[PDB]
């Protein structure tokens, strides 16, 4: 490579090495990739773990260029996740290091991709207890990250993966309509806004993956919201799980549960069901962006 890399910051990147894994442990296949974006060009990988010992996985390289800034942005975003260990949260396997160009960065591989489009698609066919499991697992993955006194600033449907034991990973591939009104107003995130995003994430898992306020302008929701709004209840939405989308909406930030109470409640709620409710699209919603 050549860029001059040590002008970096020990202090800043600390620990890159502490979860290297060395240039053989892993696997790429360039010729199959995932990620499609304005940047991120994840292929498949396979990583032999331990001794054994092949380990599925989804690779995070960069594009050549340009000076150390981007390659500053690419590992930060890497030693983000370094103690996320929750089973609820989307972790970091390591990341190689080769020279003459790219490092990467290595992630469980999730089967189901994201947890909106898994359950937009018409051949899946979940019941109220497999959404509301979803959503209690969502809530596990917050109320470890509030532990660690993370703000997510974008929890949502679409940034969740599910792996093949169906297992959500809270991740993260302006949103203003999973925003708190206080952050709409104020550009200013808490653990207490990733709440009002939250209730909406439960939206849209009780309606399958429908667009939050489809016919409002999305420029200005907060006049919308002040009028006395909220999103209205899904047809399989069960009332308590509803009052619970409503406290998690609470015009008083403070007022809002916390993700250990809503953990409590809707474990609760989900205990109750034994799986004999098939949840369907409301047609309406279907074929709506
Ligand atoms: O999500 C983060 C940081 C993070 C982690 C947890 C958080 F709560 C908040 C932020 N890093 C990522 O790089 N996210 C991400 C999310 C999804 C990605 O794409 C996949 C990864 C594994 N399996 C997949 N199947 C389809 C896409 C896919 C991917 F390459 C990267």
């Amino acid at each position: 490579v050549h860029i001059d890399l040590s002008a970096l910051n020990p202090e800043l990147v600390q620990a890159v090495q502490h979860v290297v894994i060395g240039p053989s442990s892993l696997i790429v296949h360039f010729n199959e990739v995932i990620g499609r974006g304005h940047f991120g060009c994840v292929y498949h990988g396979t990583l032999l773990d331990n001794d054994g010992k092949k380990i599925h996985c989804a690779v995070k390289s960069l594009n050549r260029i340009t000076d150390i800034g981007e390659v500053s942005q690419f590992l930060t975003e890497g030693i983000i996740m370094k103690d996320f260990s929750h089973p609820n949260v989307l972790s970091l396997l390591g990341i190689c290091l080769r020279s003459e160009g790219s490092p990467l960065v290595v992630l469980p591989y999730m089967k189901h991709g994201d947890l909106r489009n898994f359950i937009r698609n018409e051949t899946h066919n979940p019941t109220v207890k497999d959404l509301i499991g979803f959503g209690l697992q969502v809530a596990k993955g917050m109320k470890f990250l509030a532990s660690k006194k993370f703000v997510h600033r974008d929890l949502a449907a679409r940034n969740c993966m599910l792996d093949e034991k169906f297992t959500v990973k809270v991740a993260d591939f302006l949103p203003v309509k999973w925003m708190a009104l206080e952050s709409l107003q104020t550009q200013k995130f808490t653990t207490k806004s990733d709440v009002w995003s939250f209730g909406v994430l439960l939206w849209e898992l009780m309606t399958r993956g429908a667009p939050p306020y489809p016919d409002v302008n999305t420029f200005d929701i907060t006049v919308y919201l002040l009028q006395g709004r909220r999103l209205l209840q899904p047809e399989y939405c069960p009332d308590p799980l509803y009052e619970v989308m409503l406290k998690c909406w609470h015009p008083k930030a403070e007022m809002r549960p916390s993700f250990s109470e809503l953990v409590s409640r809707i474990s609760a709620i989900f205990s109750t069901f034994i799986g004999e409710h098939y949840v369907h699209v409301n047609a309406t919603y279907v074929n709506v962006k």
